[PDB]
DNA sequence: GTCCTTAGCC
DNA sequence: GGCTACAG
């Protein structure tokens, strides 16, 4: 009882550039966010399987990427192109079950309990999903099928890319015992290391250790949740994610601490955040500053009414002003985030 | 329900 | 780098 079907687009951004650009078949492809500063200032957002065999990965500096593969194909992120392709697949997804939780620009969880009898009909539903998506958008996905959200995700990780994998109630048990902890959704590097010292290498170890000695560390929320996976008791429903804050953040030319030159960046993040809102009026604004050393500093302000675009303008300067005088360091990035919509 | 600094994700 | 939620 309770069948969750999970869908993750493989090397999404790079795959979309491949479908668009037949001249990139075969070779390696590295989609980057270019800073606008120096030559190859920036970071990597994704790489195809061919790029990833060589270490080139999401998050490393572009400069480093080019140390490894000086001649992969390097491409600027075109966020709104993957956004179009993404919403088109999300809609195809939406036809198979009303109960859909969109989790990022490239993964979605389907609850299929009323639409199939057991896993055998699911895995088939899985194949239909895949093929229909590849037909209409020429994009390969991976399908994960399990008893809850988290093991749906894990199942897709084991069969990525282009593929499909079921994890029945039994295999849940093996993975509770013998699967590596960092491979648990919502657990990457920093929290592996938070436990890598601690003696915990698999989910089970968490039951073999005191509760507060975990609570205190990675934090109560994270401790509870993992313990729930250990006990095989996770049962979080599939609900429509609602976007809580929409924002923009842009890197400046020559990072500085003069308000009059910082000002025009600040205002562009505002236009584009309004752009985004889309008929949504927030009550809250935060001015976000990234410093010369890269130590994020944020000041906001909540209003009992919604914030007009113009009030967003003047109000931002006041919050910018506050930062300029409580943190001492120069400013490299500047932005705004809007939240608590009407 | 409010000011703020903290990790997993493409 | 840019995004967004999450942690008390
Ligand atoms: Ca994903």
């Amino acid at each position: 009882s309770m069948i969750v079907l999970f869908v993750d687009f493989d090397y999404f951004y790079a795959q979309v550039e491949e479908v668009l650009n037949p001249s990139l078949k075969g070779k390696p492809v590295v989609v980057c966010v270019f800073s606008g500063r120096f030559e190859d200032s920036g970071a990597v957002a994704t790489a195809n399987y061919e790029a990833r065999k060589f270490g080139v990965k999401a998050g490393i500096p572009i400069v480093e990427a080019k140390k490894i593969l000086p001649n992969a194909v390097y491409l600027p992120m075109r966020k709104e192109v993957y956004q179009q392709v993404s919403s088109r697949i999300m809609n195809l997804l939406r036809e198979y079950s009303e109960k859909i939780e969109i989790a990022s620009i490239d993964e979605a969880y389907l609850d299929i309990s009323d639409k199939v009898r057991d896993y055998r009909e699911a895995y088939n539903l899985g194949l239909e999903i895949k093929n229909k998506i590849l037909e209409k958008e020429k994009i390969t996905v991976t399908v994960g099928i399990s008893k809850n959200k988290v093991f749906a995700k894990i199942a897709a990780d084991m069969a990525k890319p282009n593929g499909i994998k079921v994890i029945d109630d039994e295999e849940v048990k093996r993975l509770i015992r013998e699967l590596d902890i960092a491979d648990v959704p919502g657990i990457g590097n920093i929290t592996a290391e938070k436990l890598k010292k601690l003696g915990i290498n698999k989910l089970v170890d968490t039951l073999s250790i005191e509760f507060d000695k975990l609570k205190g560390m990675i934090g109560e929320a994270k401790a509870k949740y993992l313990i729930s996976l250990a006990r095989d008791e996770y049962n979080e429903p599939i609900r429509t994610r609602v976007r809580k804050s929409i924002g923009r953040i842009v890197t400046m030319k020559r990072n500085s601490r003069n308000l009059e030159e910082i000002k025009p960046y600040l205002f562009r993040a505002i236009e584009e955040s309004y752009y985004k809102l889309d008929k949504r009026i927030p009550k809250a604004i935060h001015v976000v500053a990234v410093t010369e050393d890269l130590d994020i500093v944020s000041r906001g302000r909540t209003f009992p009414h919604g914030i007009s675009k113009e009030t967003a303008y003047s109000e931002s300067v006041k919050l910018l002003q506050k930062i300029l005088e409580e943190d001492e360091r120069k400013i490299r990035r500047i932005g705004v985030r809007f939240s608590k919509f009407i």
